[PDB]
C-alpha cells in the first residue's frame, strides 16, 4: 500500500492526501501511516474538518496506547522531546489544530536521526558513547537511541537536558551546543503553518519540537493524544534509568 | 489604495494577491508595494509566471536603482543556481543594497526553501541595556578584501526602524577581544535568528520575494540535493548606513 | 606608618614584611595592614609560624566582627582539609557577604597546593566603556543550589569606592535576560576577572597568612596535590550588603 | 645520577638547584637535565648570572640543535606550530627582570590530555588541526611524545580550525580541549629574578608571558633547539599545505 505522500522540507516532513483519519481505519492503512511516520519523522494530513475529540482518540488507539478519555487540549518555544525526564517518554503525539491564528503560530520540527547522521565520524563515535541527565523527576539516557522499529540512531537532546554525564560543566555544555546545533541546524527542520482541522504525527523517538510563539493574544488552540513509548536503547544495548 | 496583503509569520513576510508585477504598475500600486516592504520586510508574489527576464529587470526599476556575469538578454539579473549562512546582502561594502526582487524559476519538488530574520524585531526584543550597548558597537565587516565598519545598529532611511546589522560577513565587534567580540555578536545573532523572527518559504516555479536588506537577514535552506534550484535576482542599490548617534559607515580598506 | 611592601604581581598582591600578626599588634599598624589590603585586594605575611589557633582568632578582631563545626579551642576558626577549585568570591548567595578572610597554612604540600586570587575591580577597569556601561546596570542571581540573592554585577567598594565586578560560581542568571544571553554575557564578564593578568598565585609554607578583601576579588584553589595533606584554618570577617553604581542594595529573594 | 630537583606545581615544572649552566656539563648531568625536562615539562635554574649569550648557546648546544635572540606574548601557544617540524625546546634566561609583574605560565598538554574522559581522549586522538601564522600546517590534535611517548595536545593559538568541521563545532571543540590546557591545575607560574633560566620541552606545553609590568624593562634571552615533524596516535605525521 502506497500512500499520496508529499514530501515537505528535504529531510523531514511530508504531506499525506487523500485519507481521513478515523478510529475505523483498518491494518493496512494504519500501517502505512506507521511506516511513513517512521520514514519522515512527521506527517501533515490537511481538512481532517471531520474529526472531532472522540474520533481523534480512537484513531490514535490505533497507533499505540494513549498515555474522551485522553485528548487533552491546549490554549512551547524551546526545542524539545517530548517528556524526556521520565524512562519511557511517549513514542509518538497526534496533534489537531482547533483554532488557528490568522499569522503566526507555526510548529517547528527537526530530524534527530538525520542531525546524528551528518555528524563527522569521530564526533558520531563520541555521541554513541555519551549519556545525559535529563530532568523536569530525572532520568539517565543515552545521547543516541537506536530506534526500536528502523534500526536509525538519532540524538536524544533538547531541553530537559540538566548535563552530560562525567563530563565538567563547561565541557557540558559546549559539546550539548555541538550536539543540539546539528538538530536545529535549518536544514534539518521542517516549518508547519497551522488551520484548523489539521492533524501531526511525529515520532517523537527521532525528533524535536518548538511552538513559534509569535502570534501574541491571537486565540489557539490544539487537540493532542500523546501514545505511551518505549524505554530507550543505546548503541552498545544499555537502557535508559530513571534515578531521582 | 489597500493591497490584498496577507501576514505569514507573526513578525516577518507577507504574501501580496492580485497583482501582475510588470514594468507597468501604476504608482500607487508600486506606492503600496514599497509601503508592504518597509512594514513585512519581505513580500511575496505567487504565480508570477507570466514574468520573464526583461520584465523581472523593468519591474525591478520601479523600485529603485539595479545594481550589477548577468543573464542574456538583461543589464542587472543574476543566476544563482549554495547560501545556507546566514547574512545580510554585500554588508562589507559601504554602500550596500537596499533590496533584491527574487525569482524562482526551477523550484525543488522538496526542499529549497529561503528563510529571512527581521533584524529590526531583533533589536526591539532586546532589553534595555543591551539594546543601549548595541547602539554604541561597530562591527567590521570583511568579504575575506573589502573591509567596512558599520554600526552595530542601523536607522532605517524611511521608517527610522533601528534593526542589528551583523551577519556572516562580520570579522569582529571593534575594540574588543576576540573572545569578548565572539560572545557579543553570537548575543545579538542569535536574537536575529530567534524562530520568532524569522519566515520561511518554499518556492514554486513563478513565485517572486523582495526584501528590504536594511532590515534583514536570510539564508537558503541546503536540503535538496542535486534538484536543480535556478532563481534569477535583481539587487537594488542601497545608502550608507547610518547609527543612532548619527555616524556613518565607512570602508577601511581595499 | 610605611609598611615593608612588595608586591606581588602587576596588578594585584603583596607580601607585607617585618609585621608579626597578633591579637596585640597596635593600632597604627593595623591601619596600615586594612590600607594595604584595600589597595592591593589580597595581602602575605610570611613567617608566622609563632601564630595559632587563639591568636589567629585574637589578630583577626582586630580587622572585623569575625562569623561562625569550628576548630576546638576557637569561637570563629574553620579548618579546610578536603576542594574550592572554582572561581568565587565568598558566600554571596546571602546579602550580606564576608568582606574578608583571614587564611593561615598549618600543613602545605611540598608540590601543589597553590591558591589563586583575581582583582575584579581591575576587571571592571579594562572592560570597553561601553562594557562598563552595561555592567553597572546589570543584576545575577546568586544560590547555593536553600538561599537566592539579588546583586549587582558591579559593586561599588564601601572604603574606596572603587567598582567591581561581583561574579563567581554562585551566579545562577543574569537577571531579565534569557538563558543563553545570560551565559554569554557571564562568560564576557568573568573572563576578564581570571584574565592571567588580573590574578596572583601563591604557593604556600607553613605559617603563610593570606588576607583578602572579598568585596573585590575571588580565589580559587588550585587542586593539583592529590592526597598530600593540605590542611589551612579561616576566619572570616562579617561584611556589608553591597551597592549598586546607581545605590540600589543587594536583596535576599528567597531563605 | 639524582639531581637535586624540586617541584613546583603538583602537574608541570621543577626547580633543580646545584648546578652551574655550562658548555662543559658532563653527560651524565646533561642526561639527568633531559630526563628532567621531559618528566616535568619545564624546569627552572636560578642563579645563573656567569652565563653570556655564548655560554648560553654553547651549553644549549649539548641539549639538542640551536635555530640568542633578544626579548608581547599574552597568549597561550606552542611555538611555531605553524611549522611542520617545530622547535622541540627553548632555553630562555632573565637578563632583567621587572620589580613587579611579568611572570610566564606553562602548562602541561599531557596532563591536559589524560585527564579527559575516555571517549574525549579517543576524539582528540583522531583529529586533525590547522595551524596558522596569518605558513600552514596539519598537526594531528593529539601528538605522541617522540622520547616519553606520552600523548599531549597540540592547540594553542596558532590553531585556525579543527579540520572536517563547520566553525561553530571547531569553535567548540577547540574551546573544550583548550580549556583542559589552561586549567590552572594543569599549570605553573613563575616570577623571574635576574639569572634564572628555564627551559621547556615544547613538545608537551604551551606557554604565556603575563602583560602586566607597564613600561618596566623585561630583557629575555632564548635559544631555540630543532625539533621533529609531530607523529599522531595513528602514525601519521603533520604536513605543511600552503
Ligand atoms: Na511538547
Ligand atoms: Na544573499
Ligand atoms: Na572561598
Ligand atoms: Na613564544
Amino acid at each position: 500500500l502506497e500512500l499520496d505522500v508529499h514530501p515537505v522540507a528535504g529531510r523531514i516532513g511530508a504531506e499525506i492526501r487523500g485519507v481521513k483519519l478515523s478510529p475505523d481505519l483498518d491494518a493496512a492503512t494504519v500501517e502505512a501511516i506507521q511506516a511513513a511516520l517512521v520514514r519522515h519523522k512527521v506527517i501533515f494530513f490537511r481538512g481532517q474538518t471531520h474529526l472531532d475529540d472522540q474520533s481523534q482518540e480512537g484513531f490514535a488507539k490505533l497507533l499505540g496506547e494513549p498515555v474522551t478519555r485522553y485528548l487533552l487540549q491546549l490554549d512551547a518555544n524551546s526545542w524539545h522531546t517530548d517528556v524526556t525526564f521520565v524512562e519511557a517518554y511517549p513514542k509518538a503525539s497526534i496533534l489537531r489544530s482547533v483554532v488557528a491564528p490568522a499569522s503566526g503560530g507555526d510548529t517547528v520540527w527537526a530530524n534527530t536521526a538525520a542531525a546524528y547522521q551528518e555528524l563527522p565520524e569521530p564526533l558520531r563515535e563520541l555521541a554513541d558513547k555519551l549519556w545525559a541527565v535529563h530532568s523536569n523527576y530525572e532520568t539517565e539516557h543515552p545521547v543516541v537511541r537506536v530506534h526500536p522499529i528502523s534500526g536509525e540512531r538519532a540524538l536524544q537532546l533538547g531541553h530537559f537536558v540538566k548535563r552530560i554525564k562525567g563530563y565538567s560543566l563547561a565541557d557540558s555544555q559546549h559539546l550539548f551546543a555541538v550536539l543540539q546545533g546539528h538538530v536545529t541546524r535549518l536544514e534539518n527542520t521542517v516549518r508547519w503553518r497551522w488551520e484548523a482541522g489539521d492533524v501531526a504525527i511525529w515520532d517523537n523517538r527521532a525528533t524535536q519540537h518548538y511552538a513559534v510563539d509569535d502570534y501574541g493574544t491571537q486565540p489557539r488552540i490544539v487537540r493532542r493524544v500523546t501514545l505511551a513509548g518505549e524505554v530507550p536503547v543505546g548503541v552498545d544495548g544499555q537502557l535508559s534509568r530513571t534515578t531521582r
